[PDB]
C-alpha cells in the first residue's frame, strides 16, 4: 500500500509510457534492419541482445503493470495481448521466432489513437456472427459438395474438405475463379458452372447487403436519436 | 381433434425443436466425416446408418409437422424448403446423392436467428427484379453479339449463345477479362475492346448504382417516417 | 387534322404499344434461335423473313410515330433510339448485321417499368461529368507517360497511347495488375512499382469517394428537405 | 505600388487565365502527338520549339505570378505545384523528361471546376492518416513475418522486405494472390494460407469498414447540424 504506490506512479507515468513506446519504434526499426543478411553480418551481434534487452524491459514492464492492476491486467484485452506477444517472444529459440515480431502490434496497445480505431474497427463484429456464422455454414455445405463433386478428378482444387474449403475462399474472392478453376472443371464436368455461379451469387450478394444493412441501420439508429431529442424539445417548449 | 393436440403438443414442444437441431448439427459432423476415405474405410458402415435414421426422423418429423400444420404447411417456405430437402435424401441411391447435403440448410430453417438474417437479406430482392430483368436482358443482347463476332474463331469462349453467357459473366467479375479474354481476341479482332470496355463500364455502373439507390432510398423513407412522426408531434403540442 | 386523329389514335392505342412490345419479345427470342448452326440449317428461311417483317413493321410504326409526334419525336431520347436502331437494322446487308440486335433494347423503350430503371441510373451522371474529365485527364497524362517509359521495350501493352490507355484501364480494373504487367515490367524497370501502385491509388481512392460523396450528399438534400418540412410546421403552428 | 498594379491587372484577368489554360489545352495536344514515332520525324522539330515556348511562356508567368502574390504565392499548394511542375520542365534535357508531362496537371491548377473536385477528394484524407498509419504498421509487420518465413524459398516474391511490401500489396487487390502466391507457396508451406487468408480478412475489413465510417459518421453529423437547426426553431417558437 505503500511500496505500492511507489511503482503505481512510475508505471502510470507519462514517462513510463513513452519510454515503451520509443523501445518499441527502436525495436521496430531494428526488427526491419535484420531483414537484411548484410546488415546482420555487421551487426547482427548488436541487434541480437538488444533485443534480448527489448524484452527483459517489457518482461520487467508487464510485471510491474500487473503488480499495479492487479486482477484489472487480465481482464483488459489490450494488456492481455501485451502479455501473449511478451510471452511469445521469451520462449526459447522456430516459427515462434517469427512470431516475435507480433510485439510491434505493442505500438497499437500503446498509443490511445490507435486503439479508438482499432476498437472502432472491432465495433461493427458482434452484430455480425450470425451472418458469419451463416456464411461459415454456407461455406461448409459447399466444400463438402465439391469435394464429393469434384475431388476424385482435381484433388489439389477439392479432393478434401481443407481444400475445398480454399478454393471456395479464392472463388469468393473472385481471383482466377473461371480461367483457373470453373473452365478447367467444366472439361470434365460441364455443368460445373451451376454450382461455383450461384455459389458467387449468394456470396457476393451476402457481403453487399452486409455493408448495407450496417450503414442503414446505423443511420436508422442516429435518425431514432435525434427524432426523440427534437420530440423531447417540442414536448418541454 | 383430440389425438391431433396430442401431437400438436409434441410438435411444438421446445424438446421436440431442440432435437431436431441436434440431429442436424450431428448429422453435419457425420457429413464431414464422410469425406474422408480413411474415415470410411474404418466407420463408413456407422455412419450410413446414421444418415438413414436421421432422414427416418426428418421424415416422421415433416409428416407430423403437416397433421399439424395442414394446409399452413405448404404455404411456409421454411417448411416448404425442409419438405424438399428431405423428398431429396429420400429418393434411393447420382447428384441427388451430393444434394443431400442440402438437408444441412435445415439448420438455418430451424434456427430463427438464421432466419430473419435470410429473410433479411432476401427482402431487398422484389425492389431488383426489374434492375435484375434489365440486366438480364442486357447479357442475353450482348451474348448474342458476341456469339456472332467472336464465335467461329473463339469458340470455347464464344462459340455459343450458352458459352458467351458464360464468358460475359466472366468479364463482369473482371477475371482475367483482359489478359485472358480481350488481348487474345484483339490479335485478331484489334476493335473488341469497343465491345467489352463499354460493357463493362454499363455492368460496373449498374452494380454500383444499385447499390447505392438501396441505400439512399432507404434512409430517404426512414426520413419519411420520422418526419412524420415530429410533425405530429408539433401538430399536436 | 381529321386522318391525323385517326392515326393518332391507333399508335397512341394500348394494343399498338402492346404488338410492338409483342414483336420484340418474339424477335428477342428469334435472334437467339440465330444463334445456333443447328436451327439455321433448318429454319434459317423462316426467321430470315419474319425478321423482315419485323422490322418492316418497325419502320411503319417509326413513320406513324412521327407523324403523330411531329417535332417532339425527334427531340424525345427514347423515340431517338427506336430511330437509329430501326435504320442501323435498314442497310442492307458486315458489323451492321451484328448492331441489328440492338433493336431487342427497344424493349427497354416500350416497358415504361424499364424506363424509369435506365432514366434512374442515368441520373447520377450529369453532376459526375466533371469528375470524369478529371480521371479522364489522368488517364490521358499516365498513358503518355507509360507510352515514352515502357513502350520501346514493352510494345504490346505500352507501345502507343492507344495501347497505354488499354493497359492504364486494365490496372484500374486490378486485372493481372502485377503478375501480368508491373511484375515483367520490373523486370526490365525495377522502380515500375512507383508509377503503377500511386495510379492504383489513385484511380481505387476516387472510386471509393465518388460514391461516398453521391451517397452522402443525396442524404443532405433529404435532411434539408425535411428540415425544411420539419421548421414550416414549427413556424406555422 | 504603380509598376506592381499593371502586372496585377495582367495576371488577375480573365484574358491572363484563359491563355494559360489555352496553353496547356494546346500542349497537351502536342504531348500526346509527339508519342508517335511517325508524327515525330514530320513534325518534331515544330513540336519540340512549341514546348520550349510554352515553358517559356509559363515561366514568365509563374514569375509575374509570384510578384503579384509576394508570399502568399509558396504558402498556396495549387501555385507550389505549377512552380514545381514548371521546375522539372525546366532542368535541361532523363526521367524528368518524362515527368514534364505532369504541367498538363496544370489543367487542373486553372480550372476552377477542377479544383473542387480534388479539394473535395483530398478532404477525406486527414482524418483516415491513422487508419493509415495502422495499415502501413499492419503491412510493416507482416512483411518482416512474410520475408522470414518465405524468402530464402521464394526470393522473388519475398526475398526481400521491400519484395514482401510489394507482394502484400498485390494480395491486399486479390491480383492472382490464390493462384499465382499463396498455391504455389503452399507446394513448400502447407500453412501458408493460415498467414495470408487472415492477412486478407483483416486488409478488406478494414477498407469495407473505413468507407462505412466516413459514410455514417458524414451523416451523424448532417444529422446533429439539422436537428440544432429545428431544435432552435422550437425554442424560438
Ligand atoms: C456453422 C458450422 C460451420 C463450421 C465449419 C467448420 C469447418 C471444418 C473444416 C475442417 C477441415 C479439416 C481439414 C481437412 O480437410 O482434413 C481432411 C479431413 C479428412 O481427410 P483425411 O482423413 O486425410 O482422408 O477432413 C475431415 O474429414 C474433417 C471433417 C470434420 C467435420 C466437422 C465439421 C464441424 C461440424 C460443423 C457443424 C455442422 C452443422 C450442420
Ligand atoms: C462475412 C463473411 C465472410 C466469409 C466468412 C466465411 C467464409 C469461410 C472462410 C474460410 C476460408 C479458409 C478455409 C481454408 O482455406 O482452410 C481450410 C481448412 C483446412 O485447410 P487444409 O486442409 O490444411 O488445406 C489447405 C491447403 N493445403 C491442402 C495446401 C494445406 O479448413 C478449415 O479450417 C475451415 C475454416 C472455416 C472457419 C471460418 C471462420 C470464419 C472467419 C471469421
Ligand atoms: C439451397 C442452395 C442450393 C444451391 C444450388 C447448388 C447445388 C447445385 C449443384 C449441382 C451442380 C452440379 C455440377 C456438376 O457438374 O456436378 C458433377 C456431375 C457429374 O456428372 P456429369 O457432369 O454429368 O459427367 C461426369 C463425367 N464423368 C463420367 C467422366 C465423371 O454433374 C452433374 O451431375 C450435372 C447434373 C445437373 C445438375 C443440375 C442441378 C440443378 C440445381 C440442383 C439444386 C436445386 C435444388 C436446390
Ligand atoms: C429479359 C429476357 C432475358 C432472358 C435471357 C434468357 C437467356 C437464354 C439462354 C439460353 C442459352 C442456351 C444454352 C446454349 O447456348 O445452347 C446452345 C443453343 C444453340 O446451340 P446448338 O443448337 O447446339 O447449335 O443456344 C440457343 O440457340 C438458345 C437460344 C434461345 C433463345 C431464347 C431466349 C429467351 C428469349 C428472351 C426474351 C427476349 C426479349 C427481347
Ligand atoms: C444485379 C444483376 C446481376 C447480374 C444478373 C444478370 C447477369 C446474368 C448472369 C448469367 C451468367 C450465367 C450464365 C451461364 O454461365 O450459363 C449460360 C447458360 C448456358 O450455359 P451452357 O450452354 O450449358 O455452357 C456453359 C459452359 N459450357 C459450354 C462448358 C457448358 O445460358 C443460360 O441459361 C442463361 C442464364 C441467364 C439467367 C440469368 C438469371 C439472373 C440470375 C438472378
Ligand atoms: C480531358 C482531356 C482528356 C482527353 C483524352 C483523349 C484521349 C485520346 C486517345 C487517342 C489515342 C489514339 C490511339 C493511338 O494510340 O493511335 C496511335 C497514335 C500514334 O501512333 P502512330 O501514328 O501509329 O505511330 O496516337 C496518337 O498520337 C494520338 C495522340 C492524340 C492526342 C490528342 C488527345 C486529345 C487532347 C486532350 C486534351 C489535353 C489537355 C491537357
Ligand atoms: C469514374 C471514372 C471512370 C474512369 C473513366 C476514365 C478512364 C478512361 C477509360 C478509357 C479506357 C479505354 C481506352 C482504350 O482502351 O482504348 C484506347 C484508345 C485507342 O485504342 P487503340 O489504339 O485502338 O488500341 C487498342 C488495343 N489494340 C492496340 C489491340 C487495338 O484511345 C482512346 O480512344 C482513349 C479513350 C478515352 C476516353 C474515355 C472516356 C470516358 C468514358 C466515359
Ligand atoms: C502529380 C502526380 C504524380 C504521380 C507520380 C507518378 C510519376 C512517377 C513516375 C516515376 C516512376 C518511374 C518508373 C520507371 O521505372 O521508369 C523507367 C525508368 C527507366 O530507367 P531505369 O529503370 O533506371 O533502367 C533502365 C534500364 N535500361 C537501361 C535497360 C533501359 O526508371 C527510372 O528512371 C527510375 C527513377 C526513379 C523515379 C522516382 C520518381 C519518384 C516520384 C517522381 C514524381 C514526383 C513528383 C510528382
Ligand atoms: C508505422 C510505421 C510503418 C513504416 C513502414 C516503413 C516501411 C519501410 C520499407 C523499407 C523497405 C526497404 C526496401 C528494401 O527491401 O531494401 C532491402 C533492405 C535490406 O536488403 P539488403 O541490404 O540489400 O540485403 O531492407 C531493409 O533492411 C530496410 C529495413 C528498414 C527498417 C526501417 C522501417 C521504418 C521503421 C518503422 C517503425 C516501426 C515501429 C514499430
Ligand atoms: C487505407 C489503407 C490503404 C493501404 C495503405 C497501406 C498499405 C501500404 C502499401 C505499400 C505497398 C507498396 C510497397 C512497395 O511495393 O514497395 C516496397 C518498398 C521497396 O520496394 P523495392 O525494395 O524497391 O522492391 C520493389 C520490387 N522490386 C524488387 C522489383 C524492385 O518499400 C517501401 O518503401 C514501403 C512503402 C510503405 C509506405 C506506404 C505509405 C502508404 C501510402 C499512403
Ligand atoms: C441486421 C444485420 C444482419 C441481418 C440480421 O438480421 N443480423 C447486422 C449486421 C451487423 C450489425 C450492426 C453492427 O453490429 C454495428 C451496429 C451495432 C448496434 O448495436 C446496432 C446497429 C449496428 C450498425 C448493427 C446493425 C446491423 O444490421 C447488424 C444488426
Ligand atoms: C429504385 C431502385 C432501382 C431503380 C428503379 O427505378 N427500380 C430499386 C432497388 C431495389 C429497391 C429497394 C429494395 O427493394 C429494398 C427496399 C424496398 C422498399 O419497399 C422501398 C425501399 C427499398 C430500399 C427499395 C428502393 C430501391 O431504390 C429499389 C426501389
Ligand atoms: C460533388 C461530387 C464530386 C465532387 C465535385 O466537386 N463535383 C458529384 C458526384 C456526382 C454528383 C451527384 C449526382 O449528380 C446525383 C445528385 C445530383 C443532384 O443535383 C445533387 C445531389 C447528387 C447526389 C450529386 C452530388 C455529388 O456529390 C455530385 C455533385
Ligand atoms: C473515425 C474514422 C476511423 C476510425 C477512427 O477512430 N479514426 C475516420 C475516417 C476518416 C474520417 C472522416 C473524414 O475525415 C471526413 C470527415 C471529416 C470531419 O471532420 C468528420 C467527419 C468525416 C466524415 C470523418 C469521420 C470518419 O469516421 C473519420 C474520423
Amino acid at each position: 500500500s505503500h511500496m505500492y504506490l511507489r511503482i503505481t506512479n512510475i508505471v502510470e507515468s507519462s514517462f513510463f509510457t513513452k519510454f515503451i513506446i520509443y523501445l518499441i519504434v527502436l525495436n521496430g526499426i531494428t526488427m526491419g534492419l535484420e531483414t537484411s543478411k548484410t546488415f546482420m553480418q555487421s551487426f547482427g551481434v548488436y541487434t541480437t541482445l538488444f533485443n534480448q534487452i527489448v524484452i527483459t524491459i517489457f518482461t520487467i514492464e508487464i510485471i510491474l503493470r500487473i503488480y499495479v492492476h492487479r486482477i484489472s491486467f487480465f481482464k483488459d484485452p489490450w494488456s492481455l495481448f501485451d502479455f501473449f506477444v511478451v510471452a511469445i517472444s521469451l520462449v526459447p529459440t522456430e516459427i515462434l521466432r517469427v512470431l516475435r515480431v507480433l510485439r510491434l502490434f505493442r505500438l497499437v496497445t500503446a498509443v490511445p489513437q490507435m486503439r479508438k480505431i482499432v476498437s472502432a474497427l472491432i465495433s461493427v463484429i458482434p452484430g455480425m456472427l450470425s451472418v458469419i456464422a451463416l456464411m461459415t455454414l454456407f461455406f461448409y455445405i459447399f466444400a463438402i459438395m465439391a469435394t464429393q463433386l469434384f475431388g476424385e478428378r482435381f484433388p489439389e482444387w477439392f479432393g478434401t474438405l481443407g481444400e475445398s474449403f480454399y478454393t471456395l475462399f479464392q472463388v469468393m474472392t473472385l481471383e482466377s475463379w473461371s480461367m483457373g478453376i470453373v473452365r478447367p472443371l467444366m472439361e470434365v464436368y460441364p455443368y460445373a458452372w451451376v454450382f461455383f455461379i450461384p455459389f458467387i451469387f449468394v456470396v457476393v450478394f451476402v457481403m453487399i447487403n452486409l455493408v448495407v444493412a450496417i450503414i442503414v441501420d446505423a443511420m436508422a439508429i442516429l435518425n431514432q436519436k435525434e427524432e426523440q431529442h427534437i420530440i423531447d424539445e417540442v414536448q418541454s417548449h
